[PDB]
């Protein structure tokens, strides 16, 4: 028995309102993946050199990610221990948000989540339970080498390490608690300390008439969004992996930028998160017709639906 979402059954809507998102908790993660109650692995933007070379340490500098999926009990506990009640509709990863809100334009990527509902608190819970070539390396090095920890009150690349803000986010009806990696932060940490925090990226230039380029930007957008980051910083490289131009981007201005490239037939910000307030209702109506601590998977295998299956 399946139940089935179709993104293109959804009718032409107003985009819904989607409130700023507001830091509940934070943690850090160690090199060693020792989880920290405190900043102390949040880091500072400062713009690399021009030229940088981003093969630089690899391999031998390079400690490869864990490269297993993080329960998203993990979060769970962090809100227990500061005593922080869970009053939402989702509690996942702002990256899960992000694959479901971001099918639409990326048939290729093909992915499964698992959602139970929790007894005592009634949220429905979603993980994974199932990125170290040259490639991600530039990735990781790029944001090695654009950031300065907190040194006064206080090289090998180490994507375990990691900085990692909880927000409250609304979309809609729905009310979500997402955690989420965050690459550095632009200046003194506050306030809402959200919009002061920066994503960096390593890419390619292509002109924004280009396709590839705008879905790209697009999934930039969409998954800065979902947690609130103010900016986005992207260091374009060449073929060789060389540093060649670094473009500060505000989140809020990807629409913006994009609007006089968009092609009748896109998918456009409005349109995803119009898509995606459908999905998370149909996901909540669908899981909440269920007694507490079922546990159903969410497939994206291409095409143009979501399926949910109730596991037994
Ligand atoms: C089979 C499998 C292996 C995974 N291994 C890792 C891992 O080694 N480290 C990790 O942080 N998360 C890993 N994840 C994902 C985590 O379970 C979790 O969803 C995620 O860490 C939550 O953090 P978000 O900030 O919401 O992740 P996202 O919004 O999805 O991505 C943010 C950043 O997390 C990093 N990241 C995300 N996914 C992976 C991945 N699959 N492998 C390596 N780095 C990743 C990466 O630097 C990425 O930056 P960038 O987008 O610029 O490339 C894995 C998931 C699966 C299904
Ligand atoms: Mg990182
Ligand atoms: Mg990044």
């Amino acid at each position: 028995m399946l139940r089935e979402f179709s993104f293109y059954d959804v009718p032409p809507a107003h985009v819904p309102p989607v409130s700023e998102p507001l830091e509940i908790a934070c943690y850090s993660l160690s090199r060693d993946r020792e989880l920290l109650l405190d900043d102390s692995k949040l880091s500072y933007y400062y713009p690399p050199p021009l030229f940088s070379d981003l093969n630089t340490g690899f391999p031998n500098r390079f400690h490869p990610p864990k490269s297993d999926p993080d329960p998203i009990s993990i979060v769970k506990d962090v809100l227990m221990t500061k005593g922080i009640q869970m009053n939402s509709s989702f509690l996942t990863w702002r990256g899960l948000i992000t694959k479901i809100m971001c099918a639409p334009l990326d048939p290729r990527n093909h992915w499964e989540t698992y959602l139970v509902m929790d007894p005592t608190s009634g949220i429905i819970m979603m993980e994974e339970r199932t990125n170290q070539d040259r490639m991600c390396y530039w990735g990781y090095k790029f944001e090695a080498i654009s950031t300065l920890p907190e040194i006064w009150d206080a090289q090998d690349v180490v994507p375990d390490e990691q900085y990692c803000s909880i927000v409250k986010i609304n979309i809609g009806k729905s009310k979500l608690i997402l955690a989420g990696e965050v690459d550095c932060i632009w200046d003194k940490k506050p306030e809402n300390p959200n919009l002061h925090y920066v994503e960096l990226k390593t890419s390619k230039k292509y002109p924004l008439e280009n396709y590839g380029m705008r879905k790209k930007l697009l999934k930039y957008w969409a998954q800065s969004f979902l947690l609130g980051i103010g900016r986005i910083i992207i260091g374009f490289r060449d073929d060789n992996g060389i540093l060649i131009e670094m473009k500060e981007l505000f989140t809020h201005q990807i629409p913006k930028m994009l609007r006089p490239y968009f092609k009748p037939n896109d998918w456009t910000p409005n349109r995803l998160l119009v898509v995606l307030e459908h999905a998370l209702e149909w996901i909540k109506q669908t899981v909440k017709q269920h007694p507490p601590s079922t546990e159903f998977t969410l497939s994206y295998t291409g095409g143009s639906k979501l399926v949910l299956r109730q596991i037994i």
